[PDB]
């Protein structure tokens, strides 16, 4: 039994990390896949894909969750939404469930013939990258929406620093 | 310490294997590139990046190699070679030194600036994808060139029936 | 005489087809390109060009208009608006008048030389995608403004159901 | 009940001829992609799409073939054979069965979970477009290889001319 | 001593001539590279790359400075920022200094490691490709901000003209 | 009166030269396009397009011809042959003679309403990038193709070193 998450993790934060245990009790293994891995540099996807494999790499890890029950996969995005469902199919390893609770994710997924569950949101006004983003940005507190592994990466590649220059 | 090895993995074979636990000897971690990630159903690269991520996650697992050790990121190959390396960077995690005894791939690294490694060939006539591909469509003897987890991936995906039948 | 004709037809609404009869008085056969091909399920483009296909080809067929008196061409969306004509014209038989009241499509047939004219708009307020896919979407009367058969198409791919849930 | 037939149609020979007027016997509609759409003026794909369209168009309505009965959809060819079916299908009506000759098209759509058929083949040795290319080049007898509508068509373009001088 | 400096370039407006001027006092040659080459017949990027070559040529010819001193480099943009400077360095002569005073431009090059600098701006609110796209369209004085060869390269180019016709 | 000429230029040689100042005999002003922008460290394109740059401005340079007689503008190749003339139209300021010795270059400029020239080639088996590209690896006499000043810039990056290790 293996499931299916994709997201843009711009950066990981403590939403993701709370939805993927939760699903991990409910499938043997789960897929990650790191969306727009091909964007960075930008508000909306200011980290690197590789960055984002080492957030995901030292939350999980940090977190007890052994390297065996998931798979990080960056996945640069396509112009064809048509055609983006066979997209991931051919970069990752068969999957029977869709987590989504991303619209055209789901949608896409759903018309393709895969049962998709939206799971229970965790803190939807605080935990999502937009609002992160924009509190790196404005000075707010975005280090208790990460968990605490993130937050030292984000530090050690100067995200903070490279955002604030962008905007 | 992490070094980066790059290959088509077409399909991933003893070789590989081989120079992967040898490698293990003097980095802490392993990133391992799988090339040509949008390229499937041809001679030359005949399973799906899908497909290869299960053969390199069957087979490590298989010999005993901790899941933490190593990082298993399909990469898709790209119009301009001086763009390459950067391609690689924009989706792996920091690396230190590069693994390769393909001429290009050294090349390109090594005019980045960073310090590549030629590692020892294990049987360079049998370990190599070409081969083993050449021995699946002529009834030669594959199986021997690979490990026994990835010919059981092979026998699921019905590598040796497809290969076959596009020939 | 052949003239030629470009439009998204997200969907295909009663506009299209009016003026579609019209051009058909002053040209032998007429050349009529789905636009944005490889767009779909967003809501500026939500249906295929496989679903605007058939939507043209029930529409048309339906209203006696026989079917060597036109062409339904898919064409993907180009990055670059200077090749786009050329990119048409490639998919295309030859055309001596092109019909558009499409600014940027008039502008760069013009400059490269075609004659390019604007019929009269039928109801420019009620027959425009914008206003079908928002009626569609607030639950208006949005199958008055197409031809049966459209609506017939669109209950048979659930538009509605897929427009409505990616909103 | 709808076919589906694809080929470069480089140029459109009696052997695709006579193979539609077989498929048109046990299909109600034939979809007929006219496949690497984007290329042309090479030894191996010298006409554009847009000069293909003519030539089926000529030759099929000659041949008394209602025009509503298929459909002339070029489609350009894309990089990910694991996507390609998929690419298919976003730019055409609904099909049931899929008519090829073509190894690779056959295990794809086989694979998708379609059922291909591979009709008998028409003079084999004379029927293809590498034979009508080389006797183009070569000043052999390929009039005789195509239905007099398209060596019209051949003529009005300068087909011959082109080939030719690239060569 | 070779600095670089990129920009749209539309159009090429006084700002530019003054601070190309003023780098050609510390640098021995500059190389110009305009950006979104592959960009035409929208309301930001109005002109095409020949067009705009056309217009940095017969400015900077009229103003005396050698045209040994500099180069003219049309660049297209890439969907990967990450490989942006790769992409520029792929295209151009060696170069030590780069002049910008664009946050993401100057960011990406200070990743990298070049010495990016930021020279002090003329006219900011007149001097500008937005003011004067936004003047050419409201009937502004567009032509107190272009060096005089300008003007009269969007002249006859018909550049006012298009981009009524687009708005 | 302006020409133009389209070469890999890999590398720019002493046939390229001679050509050169032939044609500026004729036209005032010469469009020098280096194609295959994009391509590098392969056996058919070795240098990048910033590096053939280089060449050609050292060696018309070292020629006495004045830098503004004429434009060397990099232009990456594209998929549809059918648009490169746009292409490269699209890049460059406008001309009204082609200069080519390159069946598919003559080829698309005639069809398009150009007038393309074939002039006299100049030692046809010594003064090519085949012939200069293999001498430098099977250690030939490759310097007495080349102008000194572009053997001066291949010693510099290092040209020889690179081809030979690809190899
Ligand atoms: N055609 C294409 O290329 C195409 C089509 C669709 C999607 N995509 C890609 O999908 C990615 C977008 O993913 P996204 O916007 O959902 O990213 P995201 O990181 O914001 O969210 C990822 C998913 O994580 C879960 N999640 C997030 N916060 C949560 C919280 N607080 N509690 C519980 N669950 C939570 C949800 O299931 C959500 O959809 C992008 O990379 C996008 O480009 C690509
Ligand atoms: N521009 C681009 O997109 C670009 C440029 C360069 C390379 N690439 C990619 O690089 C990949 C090619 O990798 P490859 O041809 O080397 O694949 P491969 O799987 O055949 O070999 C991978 C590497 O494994 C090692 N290896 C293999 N067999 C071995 C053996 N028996 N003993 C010891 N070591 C052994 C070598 O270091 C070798 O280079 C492709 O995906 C290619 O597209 C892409
Ligand atoms: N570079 C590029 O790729 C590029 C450049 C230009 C245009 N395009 C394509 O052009 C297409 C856009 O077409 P569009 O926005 O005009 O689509 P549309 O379907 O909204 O309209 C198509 C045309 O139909 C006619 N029409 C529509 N409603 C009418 C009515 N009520 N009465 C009379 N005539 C009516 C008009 O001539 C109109 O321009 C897209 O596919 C776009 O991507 C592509
Ligand atoms: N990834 C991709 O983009 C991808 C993958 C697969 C195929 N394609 C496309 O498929 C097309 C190739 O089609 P093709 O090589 O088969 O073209 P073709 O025109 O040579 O043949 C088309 C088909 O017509 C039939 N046919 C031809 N001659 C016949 C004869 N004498 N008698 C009976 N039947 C006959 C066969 O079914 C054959 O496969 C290309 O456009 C190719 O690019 C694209
Ligand atoms: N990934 C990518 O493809 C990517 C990433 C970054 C940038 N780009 C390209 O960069 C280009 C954008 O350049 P831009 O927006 O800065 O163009 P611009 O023409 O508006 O400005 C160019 C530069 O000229 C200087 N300048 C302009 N007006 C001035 C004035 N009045 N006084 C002094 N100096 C002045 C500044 O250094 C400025 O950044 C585009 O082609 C964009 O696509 C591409
Ligand atoms: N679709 C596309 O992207 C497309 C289509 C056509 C051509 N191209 C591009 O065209 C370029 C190929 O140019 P090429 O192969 O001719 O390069 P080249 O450098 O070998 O030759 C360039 C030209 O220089 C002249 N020349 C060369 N040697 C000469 C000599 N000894 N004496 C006299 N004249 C001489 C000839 O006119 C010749 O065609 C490539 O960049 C190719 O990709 C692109």
């Amino acid at each position: 039994m293996r499931g299916l998450l994709v997201g843009a993790m711009q950066p990981f934060h403590r939403g993701h990390l709370q939805v993927i245990k939760s699903i991990l009790e409910e499938v043997d293994e789960l897929i990650i896949c790191i969306g727009s891995a091909q964007l960075s540099h930008s508000i909306r996807d200011p980290f690197t894909a590789g960055e984002r494999v080492m957030m995901l790499t030292k939350a999980l890890s940090e977190n007890g969750i052994p390297a065996s029950r998931y798979y990080i996969i960056p996945v640069q995005d396509i112009e064809c939404n048509a055609l983006w469902v066979g997209h991931i199919k051919m970069l990752t390893p068969p999957f029977d469930r869709v987590y989504s609770g991303n619209p055209l994710v789901q949608r896409l997924f759903s018309e393709d013939g895969y049962e998709v569950t939206a799971p229970p949101l965790f803190y939807r006004d605080r935990y999502s990258g937009t609002e992160v983003r924009r509190r790196m940005l404005d000075d707010g507190d975005w280090r208790s929406l990460l968990p605490e592994s993130v937050v030292e990466v984000i530090d050690e590649i100067n995200g903070v620093e490279r955002i604030k220059h962008l905007a």
